[PDB]
């Protein structure tokens, strides 16, 4: 790749891998619409297996971007409406507090305080219904944003209801295949187990644990090659053949709510570019990222803005991921590590690199 | 054209012209994407000039659809947001009532009672400011719909402001040229006057008179061939090369408000397909079409629904037009006459014709 790209990346990431003590890392820089890959360390320290272009990484919450786009596609297909009441897709969700909660609230974390996590005890479908039936809101819908798996996860599950397909099958056929993401999985199959990296937390090797709505909120595993494609597709959706997916990617980057200098899309979060580095860096700290924040409705939603810094952090017990891109500059980056390290460290590194290239 | 199309068309239009005493008429049916033309009578009864595929007709309010799409292209360009307050584009608009009135309210007739017509006495730019400064809302914005030229017209004037172009130039440059609408004009040039049909009001030959915001609200003149191209462009916008125009068209067919079983877009009006003929035919009568009706906001707006009956009526002193199409079926029709006759009569004819073709 151009000396330029090589230079910043080495100077930025290599030291970061050292300071954070990251076992393995794959980085893809999309420059002028083209990807360049960088690789470091092991995918498995025990077997001294290295990180390659085919190593599978748990994306954590970056999965939410897939869920948001699957949702956008279902809307363009005419199968769902964001203005539709929740109970319209789950008739048993009868409790009165669910009355004015629509799919939009579920998708953007503005339903009124649904919890970040679905309790570990909730397992059966029964457990899930009872949990939602008993939930008491902390705020009226549409007033506060509270980042949560239990909100977007339910959105994913109801969004695929009309299609009659399971969440995984709707995702593979409607999103993975058309984009040719031939190595992205919710449930990695036998054949891919050997490329599936171990996550590392406290020197021990881990893989994400099953849980309710895990697939809908954080269950995707992928490679830097597919992820790079994922970023190219999101950078230039008009280049996408399938009509509903092209429109879905756009709906996913529309601005529905604003809080501070951030805008909430479906899965994706956006900021006007140029961006204030302190802002995105500090804002990514979990003290802030996980707190409730009042939101201002954007009426009507602003369609996908080219001059945006679009991004999403993800993490699981032993994995730390990050994606960011600026459509207007055909610039984007993907960072996958088999170690969960500080969000501010990822965002800073990404900002150094991208700011350097335009 | 196929005898099927030819037969339905003549069976339906012939008695209509007879019944209504329409001097001349042009009709185009878009079947499976291809257009088919039909013409009858005179463009100029005095000089016995026949109506042809080159005859120019005044579109009347059908012009609001062009204005809506021009607005949408400007949103797609990032030059304006429908969520912005009117005063962000007209600072001199100091009156307090203008506080929470957005571009969306203006584009959809929900500002709070803006009048149907701008008074004839309003001629100067200053005259327009005064008129708007002294206007007193009847209702809160976003609560009632009142069809108005003073509302959508102001929207068109403000939407082109950032661009630095005049309304006619932005329209030619951003909508007409790209779609190859080469015989569509706001001001018909001397070279084209010979094709400009006369309108007929109680036996007298008339052309539309100038008025404040006429260009923006009812100023376009076109031919049956360009209108067919206009219909095809709106039926399949994803076939448009221009990125922002293709987006603009989709934004104009999105659903922002609902009233009865009608949905309001930017210029365009829609109903779910299949549709009750009487649901349209009746709702069309100028008495029912311009009255005060409360609206329900669609939050967030539903993207262009393929299964809809999309249409718009238009009339000037001597002209009556109608446009209707069903994307899902790639079917549409355009009817241009140099006589302003009953709206229900147009809708009835259009329905007979399209219903007969699937
Ligand atoms: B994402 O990586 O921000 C996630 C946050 C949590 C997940 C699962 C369980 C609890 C928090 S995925
Ligand atoms: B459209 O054809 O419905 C129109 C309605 C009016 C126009 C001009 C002046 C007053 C009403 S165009």
């Amino acid at each position: 790749a151009p000396q330029q790209i090589n230079d910043i990346v080495h100077r930025t990431i290599t030291p970061l891998i050292e300071q954070q003590k990251i076992p393995g890392m794959a980085v893809a820089v999309i420059y002028q619409g083209k990807p360049y890959y960088f690789t470091w360390g092991y995918a498995d320290i025990a077997k001294k297996q290295p990180v390659t272009q085919q190593t599978l990484f748990e994306l954590g919450s970056v999965s939410k971007t897939f869920t948001g786009v699957l949702g956008g596609d279902a809307i363009a297909r005419g199968e769902i409406k964001l203005s539709d009441p929740t109970t319209k897709y789950w008739p048993e969700l009868t409790a009165k507090q669910w009355n004015g909660i629509t799919l939009l609230h579920l998708a953007t974390y503005t339903a009124g305080g649904l919890p970040l996590q679905v309790p570990d005890e909730v397992k059966s479908s029964s457990d899930l219904l009872r949990f939602y039936q008993n939930w008491q809101p902390a705020w009226a819908p549409g007033t506060q944003r509270l980042y949560a798996n239990s909100s977007i996860g339910l959105f994913g599950a109801l969004a695929v209801k009309p299609s009659g397909l399971s969440f995984e099958q709707a995702m593979q056929t409607r999103v993975f295949q058309p984009l040719k993401l031939n190595h992205t999985w919710i449930n990695v199959p036998p054949a891919e187990e050997k490329n599936y990296a171990w996550g590392y937390r406290e020197g021990k090797a881990v893989h994400v644990s099953p849980g309710a709505l895990d697939a809908e909120a954080y269950g995707v595993k992928s490679t830097i090659e597919d992820m790079a494609r994922w970023v190219q597709s999101n950078l230039k959706p008009l280049d996408i053949n399938e009509k509903t997916l092209q429109q879905g990617i756009q709906l996913a980057q529309s601005r529905y709510w604003q809080t501070g200098d951030m805008y909430q899309g479906l899965g994706w979060e956006m900021l006007d570019w140029p961006v204030n580095p302190d802002s995105i860096i500090n804002g990514s700290d979990n003290k802030i990222a996980l707190a409730a924040r009042p939101v201002k409705a954007i009426t009507p939603p602003t369609p996908a803005v080219r001059a945006s810094w679009v991004h999403k952090t993800g993490a699981t017990g032993g994995f730390g991921s990050y994606v960011a891109f600026i459509p207007e500059k055909e610039l984007g980056i993907v960072m996958l590590a088999n170690k969960n390290y500080p969000n501010p460290a990822r965002v800073d590194a990404a900002w150094q690199i991208l700011n350097a290239l335009q």
